[PDB]
């Protein structure tokens, strides 16, 4: 394997001509996806690969600058599509991952047919100008959290993450991928994600967006997809789903899918 797909785990399924990039968001990894890929493999070559940083990856690489902001992610995932020799692909991103290929895409558009966002936000803070859904107390409040006990953290975070039943397959799977982290790595991107602002490179994007959530996720209010939607300065649409939860497509796979599937399926008229 290359040098980049093999620190991010990357695999290359499927046998379509056209490419689909599948990127995943804090505290899980590219199994993620795994109700969604058998539905891609003979339309499209799936490329999917792991954040750094996610416990599927060796610490070693965690350079905790390079990833102190965003455009440390933005630059791997431009790796990765220029190590696999892409032209152009579907990107789907997932929690922050949805503004990792925004960013991106600002560099190479031509990178980028159409962005598919699920369960994103371009800023969690609130102000007197913008509601984001926290105030700085609720993130002192976790951080504290996180670094007193992280196993604990990690038991009690991920049903809230994911929503429903705490005792679902979905809550088993997120609780173990969420303490498979180095604890400090976990803490430090957890803040780095939670303090962005991602507003004003909105007005930037060229590529049509597709904005997808939960009509019940802890931490998008549904306010934050018309958010999206307003300020990408190119076309968009908004779907916000009858499901609950920041992770849908794996809780709730049999409503999300198909939704996904339309929107990577279908474009936005110009």
């Amino acid at each position: 394997m290359g040098i980049v797909e093999e620190a991010h785990n990357v695999k290359v399924l499927g046998t379509g001509s056209r490419f689909i990039v599948l990127a995943h968001g804090f505290g899980t990894d590219q199994s993620v996806w795994k109700h969604l890929v058998p539905h891609l493999l003979e339309e499209f070559r799936v490329i999917l690969y792991d954040n750094m940083g996610a416990g599927t990856t060796n610490p070693d690489y965690f350079d905790f600058e390079r990833y102190s902001t965003l455009e440390g992610y933005a630059y791997d995932l431009l790796a990765i599509l220029q190590e696999l020799r892409v032209d152009s692909c579907i990107f789907v991103g997932h929690s922050v991952s949805a503004m990792i290929g925004t960013v991106a895409s600002i560099s190479r558009p031509d990178l980028f047919a159409k962005i598919i966002m699920i369960s994103a936000s371009p800023r969690y803070l609130n102000d007197s100008n913008y509601f984001g859904g926290f105030e700085q107390e609720d993130l002192d409040q976790l951080f504290n959290a996180m670094a007193s006990n992280y196993k604990a953290w990690c038991s009690g975070f991920a049903p809230m993450a994911i929503g429903g039943d705490m005792e679902s397959v979905a809550v088993q799977e997120f609780s173990r991928t969420l303490f498979n982290m180095r604890p400090d790595i976990a803490l430090s991107v957890l803040q780095t994600i939670f303090k962005s602002d991602m507003r004003q490179i909105l007005c930037l994007v060229s590529v049509p967006c597709h904005i997808i959530q939960s009509m019940k996720d802890l931490a998008v209010p549904v306010v934050v997809a018309e958010y999206l939607h307003q300020h990408v300065g190119t076309e968009s649409i908004v779907e916000v789903m009858s499901t609950e939860g920041h992770l849908p497509q794996l809780s709730s796979p049999d409503v999300v899918i198909p939704v996904i599937l339309k929107h990577i399926r279908y474009d936005i008229v110009a």
